[PDB]
């Protein structure tokens, strides 16, 4: 139902070192998961994205895989990674 | 001697989808080994490096062992791709 002003936010100025948990779609719940998988920030998660070459269907099987995210959460977090790089890359 | 107009180019503009070869410090040679292991694209090594947390250890050991580069070679990536994330991450 709308996405949240951080969609636009993340995408409207460089994301630094923003904690993971910060990407749209991950929720603080879900933010640990990753977390304890080695992501604790989200550029290391931007370079997951990257090695797939952007491939929406590996990278939704990564993250629920990952994580257990929905298919609606991983929705959020392709287009949501997918646009940053159109600004950024 | 001297670095190439290359490095300057690279960190001076985005980097598209310019192939893997035009990272400085990897030549023609070398830019298909990278090839065979995967890396068609500079966008995709650029993942490895966020992966790594830019650490440069790990950096020199992935690319002499993935494909041999010497010691020199890997210290031209390491600075290039840590000077274009300063300026586009």
């Amino acid at each position: 139902m709308t996405t949240s002003q951080k969609h636009r936010d993340f995408v409207a100025e460089p994301m630094g070192e923003k904690p993971v948990g910060s990407l749209a779609g991950i929720g603080e719940v879900l933010g640990k998961k990753l977390e304890e998988r080695g992501f604790d920030k989200a550029y290391v998660v931007l370079g997951q994205f990257l090695v797939l070459k952007k491939d929406e269907d590996l990278f939704r099987e990564w993250l629920k895989d990952t994580c257990g995210a929905n298919a609606k959460q991983s929705r959020d977090c392709f287009g949501c990674l997918r646009e940053w790089c159109d600004a950024f890359l």
